[PDB]
């Protein structure tokens, strides 16, 4: 009937217009996406904030997967869309399209993972939990094991809890502070005021953004199906553009 749909916020992907209720109180490149699916699906559908305000992890002790992936692999949610790395942790448990937007751990400074690991006048770091910090800490490449060895036990913390909070910090470092995050908000963030930002280097890895739904979902199909076509069609290349450069200040 109308089919659940669990997302986040996080700019430009999903955010709360700057009077309004159910759907419209919502914008952004996700929002967007999510009614373009529905259209292409013909389904009705409702927008929901996750509830712990988190992508999704399994709990070392628990066993259980939190955020959005929890939603949907205990059966709270039929689909989620938002800015949710596609990785094979997440993939063993729940169904991804194909990736709807492509990205890469990047570096963001106010080059590459090499100069910086070999490097040490300048500090940095990741978010304190997420797919990025994931990635440095299983890896078994020698650049990215040497970066996280430094990054666990570097003092005062090289960790931040939000995005917003690892550009601050980058802002206010004066050239010392070098912040790890996923090029697409990489990209996002340099055309946002005070403009003060620069992506440097190549992508250390490379992934995308996929719809997700529950492993069997019948949804799923129709979802990747969509997928293909409003990529095929131009359609999600302008919606990008719509949100990360029409809608600059830079
Ligand atoms: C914004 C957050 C916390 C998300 C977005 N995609 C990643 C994920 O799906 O884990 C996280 C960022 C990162 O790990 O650098």
């Amino acid at each position: 009937k109308t089919v659940v749909v669990t997302t986040i916020l996080e700019s430009p992907y999903v955010m709360m217009k700057k009077m309004l209720e159910g759907n419209e109180r919502y914008e952004g490149y996700c929002v967007d996406l999510a009614a373009e699916i529905a259209k292409h699906c013909g389904f009705k559908y409702k927008l929901t904030i996750v509830g712990d305000g988190k992508y999704g992890a399994r709990d070392a002790d628990t066993k259980i997967w939190n955020g959005m992936v929890g939603e949907l692999v205990y059966g709270k949610a039929d689909i989620a869309i938002a800015p949710l790395t596609i990785t094979l942790v997440r993939e063993e448990v729940i169904d991804f399209s194909k990736p709807f937007m492509s990205l890469g751990i990047s570096i963001m400074i106010k080059e590459s993972a090499e100069d910086l690991s070999k490097q040490t006048e300048i500090a940095y770091g990741t978010l304190d939990s997420g797919s990025t910090k994931e990635f440095f800490r299983r890896s078994k490449i020698a650049v990215f094991d040497k970066m996280w060895t430094y990054m666990r036990s570097a003092e005062p913390s090289v960790f931040v809890r939000t995005t917003a909070e690892g550009v601050a910090r980058v802002r206010k470092s004066k050239g010392k502070y070098a912040y790890l995050l996923e090029s697409t908000m990489n990209e996002y963030i340099e055309q946002r005021k005070p403009c003060d930002t620069m992506k440097v280097g190549g992508n250390l890895d490379s992934k995308g953004y996929g719809i997700a739904t529950p492993k069997g979902s019948s949804l799923g199909n129709a979802v990747n199906l969509a997928v293909l076509k409003l990529n095929e069609q131009g359609l999600l290349d302008k919606l990008k553009n719509k949100w990360w450069y029409d809608k600059g200040e830079c």
